[PDB]
């Protein structure tokens, strides 16, 4: 599991559960190709998006569907989604944890990058 | 000032100056059409992106080149850029301030939306 | 304006108005001596806390009553208050902007420090 | 383990390791009494601060020594420490995870509160 995403709800002080996300990888022609997808568990975490073999060097984009999450709570939020765009594995394989901290009109995103 | 972007440097405790960004508007075929652009001033602010007449309902994307900012300071950052994607003006004109608070491995973005 | 505090509401996407705060300065016996206070304006800003002559080297604490702010909106928040503790003016006068970005279960605070 | 604190370094994209913190609890006379202390592990986490039996209702203050952390890296940061002040267990026993995301001139703190 070289890529994990964790999402927290800053309004309720809880993991953000059942948050969908779509992961793209930039292709050779500079377009976004589908890479992986899933939704967060009861812990706010999404594990198992990819494998060490599949997660090669590249530019990846994680699109977190924050709008659906807020709308289901009756909140009309600002953002369409929370986006995270990054180059991965440029200097060899790494493990990435992406955290997203969500409020209706604000989000933060942080990466913890470790060398296995 | 229908749309203003303010960028702060959370490492140095200063406005983030000379930060380049492009703004796009989503087209009917889901592609991103060029809309506005500029770079932040010595106050970290970018004013004059659009006018009220031009800034109508749509999904807008602000792509902030945070990578170039950090690289100019000799820091290898995580993100390729900071993206802010939002629907604007769906209830008629509003004034939007997008704030971005930058660190090498983390950013936060917040919107202040006011009715004229 | 040697010390200014700006407070934003990350749930509603607005300045946080009428937010009360007290500023203290640490005494030689480690107790907190009253220094300044006020509440944020309709722009979310609190100006006029001190003057350059009065604002000398020390450890300062800004105690922002975020709990009362959320309770007035019918939200039970996590924090009793948001505290910002920092040494100021140890290299002579500077100008300080303290920003606080508020959510019920999360806050961020950033400083912008400039040399006059 | 009803209280856990996790600290992340937003400059380096890593857990903040060996970060000291001191936890106080407000006494009946409105003074801060010592409650617990420790430092973060290699994962950025501090477990075992207290027990279910000892962690009664009260107002608690976690003081995270962020200044020593940055200084050891050669950075002169803004804050003396990152503070988290909260009422715990007001409606029965809960489990608290406090996360702190650190930059030299900015920090965020978020709580995840769960019912066992
Ligand atoms: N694999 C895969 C996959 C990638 C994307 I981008 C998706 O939106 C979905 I649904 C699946
Ligand atoms: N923001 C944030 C954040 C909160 C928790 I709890 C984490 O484990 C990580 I990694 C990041
Ligand atoms: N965080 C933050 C923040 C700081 C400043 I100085 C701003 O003007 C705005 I808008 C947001
Ligand atoms: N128990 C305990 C304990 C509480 C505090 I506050 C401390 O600063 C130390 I050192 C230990």
């Amino acid at each position: 599991c070289p890529l994990m995403v964790k999402v927290l709800d800053a309004v309720r002080g809880s993991p953000a559960i059942n948050v969908a996300m779509h992961v793209f990888r930039k292709a050779a022609d500079d377009t976004w190709e589908p890479f992986a997808s899933g939704k967060t568990s009861e812990s706010g975490e999404l594990h198992g998006l990819t494998t060490e073999e599949e997660f090669v060097e590249g530019i990846y984009k994680v699109e977190i569907d924050t709008k659906s999450y807020w709308k289901a709570l009756g909140i009309s939020p600002f953002h369409e989604h929370a986006e995270v765009v990054f180059t991965a594995n440029d200097s060899g394989p790494r493990r990435y944890t992406i955290a997203a901290l969500l409020s209706p009109y604000s989000y933060s995103t942080t990466a913890v990058v470790t060398n296995p």
